């Protein structure tokens, strides 16, 4: 898996165990992420932190 991340080259080659993409969001800014990458598990979201999680390439 790949998925998109902030920092250039922009995408990296998820590790095994992370096969998952996230985009992480902070309230009062959604239009704005804070984080994207490989991942494990999606994260729960609260009222303060929202995650929006996929399973293909460069899908967040």
């Amino acid at each position: 898996l790949k998925c998109n991340q902030l920092i250039p080259p922009f995408y990296k080659t998820c590790a095994a165990g992370k096969n998952l993409c996230y985009k992480m969001f902070m309230v009062a800014a959604p239009k704005v992420p804070v984080k994207r990458g490989c991942i494990d598990v999606c994260p729960k979201s609260s009222l303060l932190v929202k995650y929006v999680c996929c399973n293909t390439d460069r899908c967040n």
